[PDB]
This record gives C-alpha cells, structure tokens and sequence, in this order.
C-alpha cells in the first residue's frame, strides 16, 4: 500500500490507499497510490 507503485484503483471498486491519496488517469487500467 502507498507510493506510486501499488494497486489502488484497479477497476474503481471503491479504491482507497492507506496514505489517503491515489492517482488514476483515464487511460491505464489499474490506478496506483500517490503520496504527494
């Protein structure tokens, strides 16, 4: 969990990262976490 290299929003099933911040662009399938 956490960091720009971990699953967070693969298919929008209420995606949420422990950090409390994520990142998903309208292109890639699975959105990864984000710290800042």
């Amino acid at each position: 969990c956490i960091k720009n290299g971990n699953g967070c929003q693969p298919n929008g099933s209420q995606g949420n990262c422990c950090s409390g911040y994520c990142h998903k662009q309208p292109g890639w399938v699975a959105g990864y976490c984000r710290r800042k």
